[PDB]
């Protein structure tokens, strides 16, 4: 199948807008144009979405679901605190890469729990946005 | 620069041994070859070692110190136990990227937490032996 | 007084729709059916509602504790995480029934966890689609 | 089948003795006649029993594995502290019900655990005695 | 008032039994006599009971209870794991005196904990057989 | 500059509904025209928000965020449950205060834990409305 | 000495009667049988008693304290939870040991937990009836 | 009433001593000409002390509790343990504003415990030594 | 001998200050009164000391040492901080009984920890300041 | 099938060297001639092997894993420590009994922990050199 | 420069005085007079002090603070106690060395806690008196 | 006796060799020259020995065991973590000193923990290199 989404959380929206010291660079907007480009490049079709609200992506995971379509998921703050999003992401029979930008093992110690792996495919981390990239190719080789 | 150690530490040279149900099929040499074929698609060399030996494996990680190479490392069990390889590790100037085959968030709680995730550059667990092939990708666009 | 209110949180609207091994089978439309039904038997008015947005609710509680109103919540993964729930819920003067279809504690320990069973009149858990109607029952005989 | 076992642990002998502000009015004899009634509304036949013997209790429940007949049990005590009392409930086949009077969350942390709840069934707290006629109406529908 | 009641749980029996390096010497008949000497110089009856079975424990609880009669209690070690004792003894409306022979504080951990002490009037460990008559001293002067 | 954001999250808009002998009297609208005119006096210009949704409020942080704009935060329930608001406030170049109506701790243990007091400059808790007019009052003299 | 006196806690009558796919097969009688036999084999009276009472296991504990004589005590679910039993074990003078037939760490966490263990002997579990018949063989050799 | 009690406990008389980078520049005595100046801009007459001597502090809350007096305390490392200048603090029925030049929650993890905020009516933190005068503005309007 | 030491540590010269709803009636006077005629009754003499400074109580407690006295000491505040009166307290090589007025187990989790328990001969608290002269009574029968 | 392996870890060849006070008498070598005897009076062939490497422990994991030979394990200090001899010994088909000469829930709280009792079929402590003759004999009779 | 400053908390001066099984023998006065001595061979100047007093001790390292001198310190029970002390050591710019003559890792856990040992350049326990005077010999060659 | 044994565990081949902002400059030959030439000042001959190897550090650890020679103890990571290597000391009937270069205070909660101090002599941390020769200058004084 073609189509894989990609659904970015809370603050996801704000990539590049904070001093070029940090996760600063590549805007939102970029990130979605490199997304789909190496997802064509795979011979696959990218869905990317970004929000803020637990809700909406919440409809988003729901539509995955109901459409068998696999995901890849960057929840954002609700990666360490949301089991609402975990309830959503278990219905999924498609895979789910759990990706995040930064080394969330290198900083407090509340971003090492994540409701999402246990039941994620696989995860990628501190591989900045190249993980995004990473996990389309592990869906395009499964 | 060509060079890319991967690491792999023990029971590593197991994988293909048991019922393929499990972490069957492959075996740890078609591991190595799949891995030295994507490193060359990707322009690098790739030196792949595996040991049950924590002072071999530390050898190994002063020898990429020593040359400033990078390391994709697959500690095995030491992951969850070795201090001597974390300090070992941080060491290295280069990327420090570690793989798991399994998803170590899916089992028991003990396997959560890594002495490695802290210091490594990034984290990919659960995509099977494509994991390392991710790592290797990662390795050639920086 | 006739009026209840029956108000369920995050992904409530999923029942019947992965496959029936599962909470699969009443959908949540058949859920309001049966609710409405019990109460219309019992001389009360069951006033049903679903969101998965944590505003929404906080509005149908702000509404019932305004009404005086009784309150049978299943607040889904937010039973778990919300302290902004407990909050409005402790405002409510009238009965407060805390509902899950699923046994919560032959789960994860996570799901041990209630921010509102302490401030709940009670609580019924592992009953199946049935606690919502013996909450009803409950709230008739007081 | 007609019959159900509600089986009261220590102390539910002591219901409607100390004034009543508290646990105060309805007897345990009393509490007899109700469920009786009830069980007789709904097509069943109640086996109400209550000990403060944890051996007794265990005797019951083993009854009750034998002939797998459903069980109501209010345990008291031994609800937060009997290993042997869920080994012996762990061989029914037949539903089990855990009921608490009153609500166990809304008091000591030591009560919000529970040996039984993660092998019954399902479980009502906090809804006073009308929630053995509650776990009572659960298992005629069932 | 005259009467208090003491009451000795699990093993209180065995006291003067194992060599007298330990809690030897005195024996339970002896310290029964004892405390009724104690008793009688202070103007009290003390009706002294001990019991291996905690349902006679409680069965003696329910009795103060009902009479309205002072406690004086060495629980054995239920005083570290009853919830059911506590339960009862929180029943009683006049004074409950915890007593322990040995140091409880001065072993092992699990020893430094008891489900009586919060609903005790007051407690006293350490003073070997005399803790029993100073109970009884504090209960004559109040 | 004139300009600072006050930014009240879930239940706030519910100050002076409940019972007067609580958090009642001050409604948010009476606490709004405080604000604002304790603002006018101290030469700030003050832009107060509420909102039951999470990701309102984020918005208006990213808001403050990219205006380099002071903020005066009571988030409500979130401050002890969110690191998205948590990842948002991080942002901030300019002052936050963190600020709480009641004493969080002297309540549950739940509510002494806050995500935002390690990022923010400083907190002020207990001191009632008078709390904001207070942080109005730092930001004016920095 | 010939006598060993075998000590069966809470539901250990029930083994056989619940499907043989579980701890099936071998009854209580047919245990009781099998360690007689083996005993007179190793020239050994062995006295095997079970009972669902903590206060009959107390006593027959205080008979072999009294007695000098070896103990061989499975507790059943009074493993996990009894200090009682442990201050009784205690006065033991001859060998203790414990003995389960399911290894007890391969289960919940809360029957990794002994209170006994630290006292015993030994400890032998998991090897199923025959681990009656190896402490037997200990003390025949002791 | 005109009075309040300014406290500081140990290591508070440094202030101002080692490199203005840090918490220098403001000495205590200058603290005290501040908190004085706004004292009487407010209308009250501020009565600042420091000891490094727990003896000294608990003797100015005695004399604070007699005299029913409002206290700002700052009991620098103190706050985080003794029990005694809790004990003492409990006495006061006149205010108590506990106040923190530095965030405490911006540092070690012990910092974040205070036995002194559960019974403050309220707390300051982070906002200098302002904080000093809010916690004077708070008490003059009340 | 004659001489038992009776110490008390920081805040217990405040008995009977604050309203006689809490401990109050008796004075510390009052306190010194009672002990000293309970002493000559039991014909010892009582050296009744109390300070707020811990360097005044650890000389009493080394005086106490090498005097080889009995102590019966209510530390107060530092019964559940100080390590160097517990260190002192270790040295003593008569008896040590320690005091409380109030049941330190019916309050908060930290009182419920004591220093000084463990090297304590014995504990007496909740039973008010009878439990000083209980303590003298113990030690004039030893 | 005769094939039984006996694999020792560290330390395990110091036994008889320290004074026999201690796990002093029988050395390495003795053991090892007393297992081979029993193995051979039981009809089995014992290969017994001590190693301080834990590499080469692995190694006869392994070989017993591809020849599907029961192991009779003392890993020594790597029992309590080693998630690699886990992940090894999870690959064996055959039984494995986890042996220890010493109780290790008698000593420090780290041994009452072993990364192999949940995977071993069963685990003997405490029981001296007999034990590992006592699992000898459990692999005889099954 | 020759100054090095040694100070001792409380119950140092109590070095000798119990039975010479233990901490006897070497008085502190003798402790002195050997730092003194050692000090003079190392071509640096001692001043060697001893309180009971917290205060003291602070106001000891305040003068090394404002003189950069520094310090070996002993603090006796504070060490495990005091953030006051710890935050006065923080002020140090020459070097602290933790000094203890016991080894406080060979006793109770809490012993095991410093506040000061993060702070402190180095830390010598176990090693008696001698370790005051290896402290003097690391800071004379530094 | 003149031998003394300097043993050090992984990683400690490593001294010099990363960048001189660190644990730079001495490399571990001229640590061995400095422990020799200290040792021969003192009447003492030094045996320095390092190995990455656990299997190698413990032959080491028994050779001095069996000759009862004192040792110097560096374990590296192997601090933190190794069982065996605590049971290989404890036969140690000579000093055992423990050594570490660096502050393992002043890093990860982690290294705070050491499996050797407990049954260590005494212990030196943080004092550099000097460290060693400390060591060597307490075992010559003894
Ligand atoms: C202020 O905007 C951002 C954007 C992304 C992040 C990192 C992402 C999060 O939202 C974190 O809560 C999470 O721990 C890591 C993260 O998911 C990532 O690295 O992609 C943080 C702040
Ligand atoms: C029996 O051989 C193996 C081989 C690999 C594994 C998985 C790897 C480990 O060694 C585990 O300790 C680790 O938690 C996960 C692992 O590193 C992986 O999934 O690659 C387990 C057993
Ligand atoms: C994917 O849709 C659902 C729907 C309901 C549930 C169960 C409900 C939850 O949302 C859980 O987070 C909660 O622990 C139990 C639950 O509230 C219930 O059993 O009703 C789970 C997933
Ligand atoms: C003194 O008699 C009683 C009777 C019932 C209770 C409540 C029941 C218990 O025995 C408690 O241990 C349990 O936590 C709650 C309880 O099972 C109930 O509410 O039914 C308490 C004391
Ligand atoms: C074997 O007979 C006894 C008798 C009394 C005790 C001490 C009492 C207990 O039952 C302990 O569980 C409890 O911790 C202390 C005790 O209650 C006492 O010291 O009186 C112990 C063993
Ligand atoms: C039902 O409406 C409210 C409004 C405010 C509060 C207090 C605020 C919260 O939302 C709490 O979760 C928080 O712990 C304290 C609080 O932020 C405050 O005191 O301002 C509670 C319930
Ligand atoms: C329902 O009857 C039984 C009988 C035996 C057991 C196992 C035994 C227990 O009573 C458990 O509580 C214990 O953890 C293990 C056990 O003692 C054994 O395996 O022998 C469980 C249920
Ligand atoms: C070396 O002098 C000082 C002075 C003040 C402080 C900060 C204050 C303390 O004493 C800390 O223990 C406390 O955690 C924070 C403090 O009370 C404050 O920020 O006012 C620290 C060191
Ligand atoms: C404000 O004066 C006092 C006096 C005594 C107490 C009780 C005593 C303490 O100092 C407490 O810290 C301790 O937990 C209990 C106490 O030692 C007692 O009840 O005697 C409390 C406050
Ligand atoms: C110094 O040589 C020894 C040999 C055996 C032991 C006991 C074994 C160990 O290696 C311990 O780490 C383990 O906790 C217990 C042990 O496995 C046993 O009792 O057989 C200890 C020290
Ligand atoms: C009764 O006099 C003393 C003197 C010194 C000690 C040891 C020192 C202490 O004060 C302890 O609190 C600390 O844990 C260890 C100690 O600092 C040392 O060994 O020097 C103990 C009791
Ligand atoms: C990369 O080489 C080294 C060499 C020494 C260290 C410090 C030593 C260790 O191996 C640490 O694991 C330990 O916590 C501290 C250490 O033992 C020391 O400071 O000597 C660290 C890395």
């Amino acid at each position: 199948e073609l189509i894989v989404n990609v659904i970015n959380g809370p603050n996801l929206g704000r990539l590049g807008r904070r001093e070029p010291a940090v996760y600063g660079g590549t805007t939102h907007d970029e990130l979605v144009a490199l997304i789909e480009r190496e997802a064509a490049e795979l011979g696959l079709k990218a869905v990317v979405r970004q929000s803020d609200s637990e809700a909406q992506l919440l409809d988003w995971i729901h539509q995955a679901a109901d459409a068998a379509e696999p995901v890849i998921l960057n929840a954002g703050g609700l990666t360490h605190t949301s089991v609402a999003l975990r309830d959503a992401c278990a219905e999924l029979s498609a895979p789910l890469i759990e990706v995040h930008i930064s080394n969330v093992h290198a900083r407090e110690e509340f971003r090492r729990h994540s409701y999402l792996s246990p039941i994620a495919t696989g995860v990628i981390v501190g591989l900045g946005i190249q993980g995004y990239l990473l996990a389309l190719r592990y869906l395009a080789e499964h």
